[PDB]
């Protein structure tokens, strides 16, 4: 399959230039103004369009059972939805139950994904308890199974939560093997007490998700894990950053030279918690995730600014849709509403609209936060996240002058609601190319299940570790 | 005993005015310009002097056995040193070991203090472990043993440290019975790992106390306990605040309306951690306390500004002297150097010198940080911490033109070193009056052991709790 | 006139206690529990009530002509409204035009006020231009006309604005004569350009007042004047603090030990700029003042926390009401809407409701922000701002269980709107006493015009300057 | 001239990879692992070396008369010194006297530089007063004379200082033509009063430079000009940032999405004001510049962290050496010591040593702050600041395992002192290539005067303006 993308502007995270792109055998072969190529190529007319690295979504939960509900999208449907939305790689989550094997949970995931994915992928592994067995398994995963990133929780007391002593040991273990420590930082003791107290106060509706875990619980846990990480000399990556208070902690730490990276989600960057107070229970429940969307109307604008200014590095969907019927497990008790929202298909368009069209960042910074920063952290740059010769041919022809009104009735991602219903969004993937084949064009998707491949992720990504390895020389 | 303090300026925390003060039967009877009094009063000449409430020292450790050493000063010597240095009330610590009775520990302390104290006193009670028996003991102490303040530690893993879940319950229990929760906020897991790591690196000298617990450990724990307290709705009182980082956390919280109070020590407000690097091991060890003094040379100036600005409310000595021989338990392993410094006799003069003479605060703010704020928090204001009619006659005649230079060779407090050696002090107590008797005058102390009394401390002090009643209606 | 206030709780800024208060010849003679007094005193029943120092309102504009409109309330009506609302002292503004005499302007004000005031008063003097004649007039005012506070503006380009070089000299001159420098800190060049730009964009409605001067203009000017004051060593007092951004600058400065004080208005501490977008033009215009109320809904809560935390020291009304007809001068051009709102009668009740009932501060902090801090800054403490023997008898019997709802239809202050329309207030003055006479009781005001007196204000108030003496020795 | 650089690692601001580089006719022709090239090329053995974009020094003052002293380095000697130190482009300053023509001052500079420069260069133009004539001249310079950057001062009352009203008009004028506004932000009224007061207090020694302009004067002016710029919608570029207080202002503004960029100097990033108290007057005077080095021992470490974290974008030398004899004009009155220090030759090595070796940033971030960020701001990226095919052949073979001890006795830059005397610095330019010729190798410099060329700088650099032009669409 030989593809010539003609007439567009190549947009990488560093700059934009007019150039044609020639793809063959899964790889970008040439980029330049006037290309000499063999005849017979599929020609895509990208006049007026931007030719960008396909999106890399660093947080997705295809096929995951969580809080007794099973995500509506499996690996085929999730990756299809990602491609239609202009994302060409997904990183999925493995979440072993406490005191169960990390490797078994990883293998189960590999089995669900390998025969089904439409696009390239890799996996983060959840560290949900600690013991010498767990440490050995971390070493195995990094050495043999193409993992370089672990996910920890400071919340979910009695299910997934790690205590300070255990985080210390975890982070020490991650740095010794060159892994990235992702952490969900909310104070789990206080979250547990807050939910019990909210229920006692008769707050049983979805707004309990906000009331029971005010932002100071995030700011506190964020401060604490950054301190633990600085003492262990481990790089720390905060996830689902949701609040001004937490953002301010991260910015203060970075100011002091601490080795801190952070991700937010589309929803936290663009939506407010007023959705929890909607008159329709089902609408309100669809927005329930953690940390929750905050009521302060300035929060989404602030987080967008931080994404533009590199206080936050990366934006992910955190895609974990449930049906209305599954969400309704919590109809009489908000603590049982399963945490999760839809977004894998929405991410690129929503961030283009609120970020770029809204004047918060430019097109190059859009590429950085949707693909290039992630590729770097993943140790896959410039194989991914960059339009250059030699890179993987994961490419999106992006129409910056098309709008689509977003609606659940027209989406292919799972869920009964779309969080961005009726939003007019001015940026559209016109063509999605994955592994050097057109998989989405003229509004039609086509790609066989299992076409995508697992991409092993190598330890010690320079973007983080070159600096750290140098500090420890003294 | 009838006393007339004539010719001075009365300095309270609100303002200064020229007035005489007449005392009888332990109580200030009159304050005013041309007083009509029965003849035969002892007349003290205070012309050129300031008449101030006696110092209230909210943290002292007389007779305490800690880290295998027992504090040099008992309740007689400690309270005498206090009085000579212009402090007329001390609050002592009780520290029951894990799984042992709080009441028994409090009773033992009362037994050691009641016959020995020279000045009024009360006691904080340490909460070092948690269980239903502990909660019942807290209730007993507040309901009938005159306690209204508990001390907890987020550090000293496996000795005194409470875990986060325990601290939540402890703070709920404190606010239910109207107590103040004092907390020593350093991250105890990180302190434990830092010390181990420092030793493994061959850092065994006194500077290990700094290296092993950098200020981020105090800032993190300070932030965490403020957050816990906010969720429990308990007033929270941070102790031994040592760092810019921690002070900034406290200020950011107060900005947000959180119910946060904070104390620092004389040493933290005036000295730097350079002392840990002194060529004499014994000198360095004498400065070892926790959180440690910080190397950042701006630290003491900043903490003094916060005391002036009311980000920090109160200055204490945290008096817990040990000898060089005792300190030498750690000569080859800094983690065994027992934590504690001398200061109960130095506090008023040193804070006067660095605070008032240094231009960071005026004489009225000096009274607030040395007596009045403490009296309010203890529920003893204006009985203490104010020169007014009706108040207890705990009064100091303070000379703001003094010729003193501090030296260990002339102090009466315990310890082989004085942290402030050779410091020139312009403010000193000329006369100390406690319970309406002169106990120190013309450089001579006289007071019989056991003259001081325990002062039961009433729960739900208004200065903290009156606000909290209305605040609760909105939460 | 002899008055006995019996059965109440005395609430000063330090603490609350049950006590009776006996007044004679304009002065509080006794405070205490079972008072021995001559018979035939007027007895006021204060059981269930709080006895507080009367309010001191540090910013009022009675009789002022401003922006081509003349304030609805003169000195009689303004002071009557004050007294009905529980405020017993007002500080008025003098504002001489550029190149005109400060003294003549002060004398004219004294002429308008002396025969009309119902309560005690004093005056701030505006410094709107600079030259040797001005410096000589400042000196005259402080040396013999009882002024100790000057007001300057960093905005109103070409009307009242001082340039940076002039402000430096003005502040040096103020600290030399021991005055307090009040400053309205918005960037006047940017305010001028913002207004022009807003009009050019067709923004002509009242919301222009917000759009044209966003909070960064106040934060920038606030930072700049603090910096100027620090270099001149002059105490600096920020007025009408309106924003989170400005408040954060002030707090950051105080953290650094700068000599900074700050006032806000009732409206800024309680209301938002949403009022500018009201469908009735007249309603929107009634809220127009500078700096404007801010749209950020967290603003008033934050400023109230700063008042509770002492980042802000004092709350004033800034009373300058205009009618709807006067305000309508700007119906087609918001820049001509004269700046000013009603509030002198509302201040005590509104701050009680949002401050004390809201749980942001307690009753004692309420006294500090409404009288005591002002008395200190004015050099009138404890003559005013404290219920003690010897103090002036300016006293309010305050009912903390009141049934009032605020409405313009029942107010006695001027203006067609009341900013707080329909607000339920639990705290109201039952009795107001001024100069030791009852002037308001049983809902009836009675006081003859001119009963109030000018109170000369002495230079170098200790609360600011006593520190500065020692600080100067280190600089 | 045909050059093959073989065996090294190409280090750009985004990543490092092993690759050979082939240069011909002033331009990088190929980059790649195994190159097919015509025979007869000059071969440089870069095994063990890093192949980097040559340094771009955005602030130099060759031939400038300032404070009645004339800089010791002219355009030949300055640019030679730059090349020996691994900097291949310099941006010089034009500073018209108040009420004199901007264009005449630019033309005089062009005349001094064109026949003398050894390396490529361009010029910033000082706006030292304001009137309608000045605005017309700005338009001319941008339209016709290859200027896109103006330098303003908030200090030097009565010589160069602009007042608030004049800055407003200046910044409005700069944004309308797509220029960058560089500003030296110290409060000039307060600086003037502070120097008068210091002298009155009998402080006449070099330490007066600190005492008379404490950091709050910078923080205040920095806050103010950022506010002016935000109101005018003009990009603002702070220069010679020197203090924690000012850095904190810049970081707070960036957090809020304001369009703020900032530069520091080598000396501010690495040295403290204790040098003002040296026992030798001449040593102390050599460090006198503005804003002054600060006494707070944490300042240089903090500013280095900010350079690593992108609070500060760019590091320049601000090279303006004077002799001991010229500095001594201020022997009895510090206010007459002419402001200026040597550094053009030191910059790359000092920042490599303190930045990279000290573990504050990695090698890629070193390239960003020494060349790539500047190229972007200058509208010259990726022509400069990047090793890629098509880029200008301005390249340095950098030895990361060589130390040189810095000493004035061995430098080629001007001045009697070197601020970094005796510093052991572990990174060395082994080879400097400018315009595709070797100009420095085996420790020997060779390049004819006038070989370098003026590089016109085009208006509206995307890195700043693409975002801004979008904001003003609403």
């Amino acid at each position: 399959v030989r593809i010539l993308i003609k007439g567009g502007k190549v947009v990488n995270d560093d700059c934009t230039h007019e150039a044609d792109v020639y793809i063959e055998n899964g790889i970008i072969q040439q980029v330049g103004r006037e290309l000499m190529i063999p005849g017979g190529a599929k020609v895509i007319d990208a006049t007026g369009k931007l030719v960008i690295p396909g999106g890399i979504d660093t947080s997705t939960h295809f096929h995951q059972t969580f809080m007794n509900a099973t995500c509506v999208d499996d690996f085929y449907h999730g990756t299809k939805a990602a491609l239609v939305g202009g994302t060409t790689m997904i990183i999925g989550h493995v979440l072993p139950d406490k005191e169960t094997s990390l490797v078994d949970a990883y293998e189960k995931c590999r089995g669900l994904a390998d025969p089904k994915v439409c696009c390239d992928y890799a996996l983060h592994v959840g560290i949900t308890w600690w013991a010498p067995k767990v440490k050995a398994e971390m070493e195995t995963l990094v050495r043999e199974k193409g993992v370089n990133s672990f996910q920890m929780f400071m919340t979910y007391k009695d299910l997934y939560m790690l205590r300070d002593s255990e985080l210390y040991q975890v982070l020490h273990a991650c740095k010794d093997i060159g892994a990235i420590a992702r952490v969900h930082a909310e104070n789990g003791e206080l979250v547990a007490e807050g939910a019990k107290e909210a229920l006692d106060l008769g707050i049983t509706g979805p707004e309990g998700i906000e009331i029971s875990r005010p932002e100071e619980l995030e700011a506190e846990a964020t401060h604490r894990v950054i301190t633990i990480a600085n003492r262990t000399h481990c790089p720390i990556y905060l996830v689902n950053v949701s609040s001004i208070s937490a953002g301010d902690v991260i910015a203060a730490a970075k100011m002091q030279g601490k080795v801190v990276l952070a991700e937010t989600t589309t929803a936290h960057a663009t939506l407010t918690g007023l959705h929890y107070y909607h008159q329709d229970w089902s609408h309100a429940a669809a927005y329930v995730t953690v940390p929750p969307l905050r009521l302060d109307t300035n929060t989404s604008t602030y987080l967008m600014s931080l994404l533009a200014n590199d206080t936050l590095n990366i934006v992910a969907s955190d895609h974990r849709p449930f049906t209305t019927k599954q969400k309704a497990m919590g109809k009489e008790d908000f603590t049982k509403i399963p945490h999760g929202v839809s977004g894998v298909q929405d991410r690129m368009s929503v961030i283009w609209e609120r970020g770029v069209v809204g004047g918060k960042m430019d097109e190059n910074r859009f590429v950085a936060v949707t693909s290039s920063n992630a590729a770097k952290l993943l140790n896959l740059y410039p194989r991914k996240g960059r339009i250059i010769p030699g890179a993987d041919a994961d490419v999106v022809v992006w129409d910056p002058e098309a709008t689509k009104t977003i609606s659940a009735s027209t989406q292919v991602q799972g869920g009964d609601f779309n969080l961005y219903e009726n939003m007019r969004c001015h940026g559209v993937p016109l063509v999605t190319i994955s592994r050097g084949r057109v998989v989405y064009e003229n509004g039609v998707f086509m790609c066989a299940e299992g076409t995508g491949k697992f991409c092993p992720l190598r330890s010690f990504p320079d973007t983080v570790y070159k600096k750290l390895v140098q500090r420890e020389k003294t």
